[PDB]
DNA sequence: AATAAGCGAAGTGGG
DNA sequence: TCCCACTTTCGCTTA
């Protein structure tokens, strides 16, 4: 089953979902969400995995505070925007 | 008030 | 057994 962190970066590649979710700055891995268009894409989230509930991007923003402590995402200063590591980006 | 972004015990998967 | 990688529930804080 595909990581969280995983289905972003492969959307942001595809450009499939462009009024949900784009880069900020792609050199440094920043990426922000559409405030009105998020929960389209946390809907997406939720049938990739098989989930029993109806996903959320209040629930999808929660597992990426998840990876504030391994590194894989951070949550910028900035509304709606995270960046990845290099490490998820050099990958 | 209404709305929105952001934050942080227990349940589910698949090892 | 017991961790993975989230998911779900519920409430709180700030703007």
């Amino acid at each position: 089953k595909i990581r969280l962190y995983q289905f972003l970066l492969d959307l942001l590649r595809s450009g499939d979902m462009k009024d949900s979710i784009w880069w900020v700055d792609k050199d440094k891995g920043t990426f922000q969400f559409s405030s009105k268009h998020k929960e389209a894409l946390a809907h997406r989230w939720g049938i990739q995995k098989g989930n029993r509930k109806k996903m959320t991007y209040q629930k999808m923003a929660r597992a990426l505070r998840n990876y504030g402590k391994t590194g894989e995402v951070k949550k910028v200063k900035k509304k709606l925007t995270y960046q990845f590591s290099g490490e998820v980006l050099g990958r």
